[PDB]
């Protein structure tokens, strides 16, 4: 019985792999257990914000050079910037992760971040994968991950 | 039949995992229906057969929590979609696809009006009040599995 | 312990079957046990063929009617010809596979393939089904199989 119900499972597990790649085609990204996927359209932080949490994951946040590799990758393809999750409006000068931890990793451009014009909390990933503060007004391509 | 068990687990998690990726941004989930729309308009036809050769059918919601999943969509969209009922058989009735009589509806003010004499499709609204409306329009294409 | 176990899978079998009809729409074809999906855009042979590689597939590689059929039902919904993954690049007039494997199957327009002004080493498909050799400079509907 159990080889039989083994049969089963493992004959799911293949159609799933296969409908795993099927799926990231063309607007997602995996690394490691981490998947990124892009929305397509642009939109400003606190919107993209609360279309990630509300699809139950979160914005891009890349925690190693493998991760941000990847979602740069997303960025290229779509050609526009997207917006990180990470922000310093509780305390300026200090990014955090919507959780409130400080960061573990970061690729800040050279000259970032600079706080201009005295009002740039939110992050932005450029094609090239460096990161820049930027006003969280603005619209950046929506990424987010799960 | 305890590695099998490991195998199980494993799977949930990931096909959980992949389920949250598939709906975002396109879908919506919603008991154990789920209402994905394809981001462009069509007249009802050809909106009707593209669902059918899916495998599934042109939104169809069955209560006030439905409606407001399907709502989500159109308001993303920004586009008013259309819903699989129709009157054409006996005008004035509204059935869906099966046959059966409407369960629930979210009719707005006055509606539904036949207006022109020549209405008996429904469109939803970006607030989900439902209107009929010209079949040839076209209106957001929006499919249930 | 089965009992409990055997109704875990069964609910997988259930909820998988309907996610596969889910991801297919609007942009997949499933054939036997294969699945072509387009990527909505057009591009140059050589970009579409890396895409899809590196998705961990290969452009659309019909190997019977039924195949090439389904990859049509793409073609026409997006109203674009197609690249297909096959070019005569190595030994001219000699089609085949990424591979390197010769043709077991294929639905030339009449006349073709011409080599036309002695440049054409890619092919595309059309909205009715047929092939035709094409420049692979040219920018196509990028499809891929899985
Ligand atoms: O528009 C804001 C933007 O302007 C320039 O590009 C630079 O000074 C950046 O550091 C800054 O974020
Ligand atoms: O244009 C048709 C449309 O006009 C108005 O919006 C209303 O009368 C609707 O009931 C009707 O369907
Ligand atoms: O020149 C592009 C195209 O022109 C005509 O349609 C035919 O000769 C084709 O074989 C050729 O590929
Ligand atoms: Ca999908
Ligand atoms: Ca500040
Ligand atoms: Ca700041
Ligand atoms: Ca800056
Ligand atoms: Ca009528
Ligand atoms: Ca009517
Ligand atoms: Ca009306
Ligand atoms: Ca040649
Ligand atoms: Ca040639
Ligand atoms: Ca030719």
């Amino acid at each position: 019985q159990v080889e039989a119900l083994q049969g089963q499972v493992q004959h799911l597990q293949a159609a799933f792999s296969q409908y795993k790649k099927v799926e990231l085609f063309p607007n997602g990204q995996s690394v490691g257990e981490k998947i990124f996927k892009t929305a397509g359209f642009v939109k400003p932080f606190t919107e993209a914000q609360l279309l990630c949490t509300q699809a139950g994951g979160q914005l891009a946040s890349p925690r190693s050079a493998a991760e941000n590799a990847a979602l740069q990758q997303l960025v290229v393809a779509k050609n526009e910037a997207a917006f990180l999750s990470m922000t310093d409006s509780k305390t300026e000068g200090k990014f955090t992760y919507p959780t409130g931890e400080s960061l573990v990793y970061s690729n800040w451009a050279p000259g970032e971040p600079n706080d201009d014009g005295g009002s740039e909390d939110c992050v932005e990933i450029f094609t090239n994968g460096k990161w820049n503060d930027r006003a969280c007004g603005e619209k950046r391509l929506v990424v987010c991950e799960f």
